[PDB]
């Protein structure tokens, strides 16, 4: 299996070797099973959709995938791989919402197709024609007769061929289309398997959205890569009842599952003690966390809350990656049992230095060891000189999982994918800040969101965490710290949602005062302004990540949903 050059050859092999083994079971409500596919049926379905795509002249073209989470999305995605159609997964449109994000992906990808379900096609086909013209074709894939797979013409696929476009979330700017090759997919799956060490006997569960790297490469393709069985549920099933994720782990004796940091906080806060009595989590051997800062207190709160259910903190598997690196770059605790943590000087961090406090301290969790044959360097982002040990700079990645570039952005591709430092060339510039310590990669934040105020660096996630706990009226996870120019000087602005229960009785002056006090004590900063906004209204990506740059744009133009302001 490690001799396959692409996922088409690999799925065809599993379809022969494990034809009747279930590959995916879908729990539509996160509880009761509602559909399933064997390896044999998955391959037959992919061939039938492939043949349907080729007859419709999609080969060599870009095609949006507009599906609910479920098995139809998976068939359409592999169907694109089988047919040679450049798939473009995206969040489906939702009722009473604008198609701005979808049109823009369509515009950027220069896509001539949208692949979807029969139900969705009937609601969006005429709107897509209004936006995209008559030469755009919206096709339904869920009613393709399986016999049509007999007409599939298997393309000559080499590793260097483009497999699909993975669009970034839009956190720091417009979503950019990452050109992911067939070889990227194979190489990274091997890297994931080096770190997780799953086998055919592994069992997984995932609630992650299938449209983006973690849920796609990890939740869909890695089970196929190792020959395992994967249980799936929609993200909305877990977010509305977090117990279902941990109950599924218990019921199927899942060995491998994971999620971003906030999901472990959600489980710790929303699962009752009696619900914990129903869990046996001693089988949960690898609990991965990535896609966001890994917080030491989150790990500890989760480990303590679920200790009586048999969760061991040594199962935590921190990891780091991005769409531009296909998925994973680093993961694991190295030789230690628990995730490595360091206690360093906060003021040092603000000055790009890693050192003990000799001042206040911050605790940072490492995001793993670099996996496999890839190379990671920490580089000064202006001088392009390699940092020495103890110095924070930009994370640069060189390896076979580094994507081919950004779709139709030749200037930006050259800037970010052709990084030169010292006598080195060909590095990917991640746009993340961090450092190396003890073989672990630590990530401190995003370069594009970094705040430089009064001659000092400040990480906005640090300020946002200080603000959200300053008063009961502020909703956790729904704030942004940005800087704005005031007479040529950068100054801090806070955009923060208030809770629904406090929106009608909000004492703006008292809560603003609490926020100013928290920021002064922890960060020695004075906000230029505090903007209180309605619950649910902060600029976010489809996955729910805050768009800090759009918070700044809305503050400066007066388009936020304001309930109160301090200035
Ligand atoms: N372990 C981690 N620690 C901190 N930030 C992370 C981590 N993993 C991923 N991220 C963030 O998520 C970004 C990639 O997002 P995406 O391309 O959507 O996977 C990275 O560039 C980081 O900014
Ligand atoms: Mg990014």
């Amino acid at each position: 299996v490690g001799q396959f050059a692409n996922f088409v050859d690999l799925l065809q092999y599993r379809a022969k070797l494990q034809a009747r083994k279930t590959v995916f079971s879908f729990l539509a409500d996160g509880e009761a099973e509602s559909a399933a596919l064997t390896y044999g049926e998955l391959d037959q379905k992919a061939q039938a959709i492939a043949a349907f795509l080729q007859a419709n002249q999609a080969q060599g073209q870009r095609a949006l995938l507009l599906y609910p989470p479920g098995l139809e999305f998976i068939g359409a995605f592999l169907g694109c791989l089988y047919a040679g159609v450049v798939a473009v997964p995206a969040y489906p449109p939702r009722p009473n919402k604008s198609f701005d994000r979808l049109h823009s992906i369509i515009q950027d990808a220069q896509a001539k197709f949208a692949l979807t379900t029969t139900e969705l096609k009937d609601k969006i086909a005429d709107r897509l024609e209004a936006l995209e013209g008559t030469d755009f074709h919206c096709l339904a894939t869920d009613q393709v007769e399986l016999i049509s797979g007999k007409n599939w013409q298997k393309p000559n696929i080499s590793g260097t061929d483009l497999a699909f476009l993975q669009y970034t979330s839009g956190s720091t700017g417009d979503p950019k289309g990452v050109m992911v090759s067939h070889h990227n997919l194979i190489h990274n799956s091997g890297l994931i398997n080096q770190g997780f060490q799953d086998t055919e006997a592994s069992m997984g569960v995932s609630w992650l959205p299938p449209y983006h790297d973690m849920g796609l490469i990890g939740g869909i393709l890695q089970p196929i890569y190792v020959g395992a069985t994967q249980i799936l549920m929609p993200p909305v099933a877990f977010l509305q009842r977090p117990f279902r994720w941990l109950k599924a782990i218990n019921d199927y004796r899942v060995s491998t599952s994971g999620a971003p940091n906030f999901a472990y906080d959600l489980c710790a806060s929303q699962i009752t003690p009696e619900q914990i009595r129903e869990l046996d989590l001693s089988c949960w051997r690898l609990a991965f966390s990535g896609a966001e800062p890994i917080r030491a207190v989150t790990l500890e709160n989760f480990a303590k809350t679920f200790a009586t259910a048999g969760f061991q903190k040594s199962a935590f598997y921190p990891c780091y990656g991005m769409a531009e690196t296909t998925l994973i770059v680093s993961g694991g605790n190295g030789r230690a049992q628990l995730p490595q943590e360091i206690i360093v000087s906060k003021q040092g961090i603000e000055a790009n230095q890693v050192r003990p406090a000799q001042e206040t301290t911050v605790t940072l969790v490492g995001s793993g060891e670099v996996i496999g044959d890839q190379i990671v360097k920490i580089v000064d982002p202006q001088a392009l000189t390699e940092c020495t040990v103890g110095e924070i700079g930009e994370v640069w990645v060189k390896g076979e999982s580094v994507a081919q570039g950004y779709w139709q952005k030749p200037d930006l591709t050259q800037q970010q994918f052709q990084g030169n430092v010292g006598a080195e060339t060909g590095f990917l510039r991640t746009g993340d800040l961090g450092f190396l310590q003890g073989g672990e990669l630590y990530i401190t934040g995003r370069l594009k969101d970094l705040l430089i105020i009064r001659g000092r660096n400040h990480y906005p996630q640090d300020i946002e965490l200080t603000v959200e706990v300053a008063h009961p009226a502020l909703r956790q996870g729904a704030g942004a710290a940005v800087s704005v120019d005031v007479n040529g000087e950068e100054q801090l602005v806070i955009v923060q949602e208030v809770e629904r229960k406090y929106a009608r009785k909000l004492n703006v002056a008292a809560v603003a005062q609490a926020i100013r006090g928290a920021i002064a004590a922890e960060h020695q900063l004075q906000p230029q302004a505090i903007c209180f906004i309605k619950p649910g209204s902060i600029p976010k990506t489809s996955s729910g990540k805050i768009r800090r740059h759009a918070c700044k744009a809305g503050f400066l133009d007066g388009s936020l949903a304001v309930v109160g302001e301090w200035q």
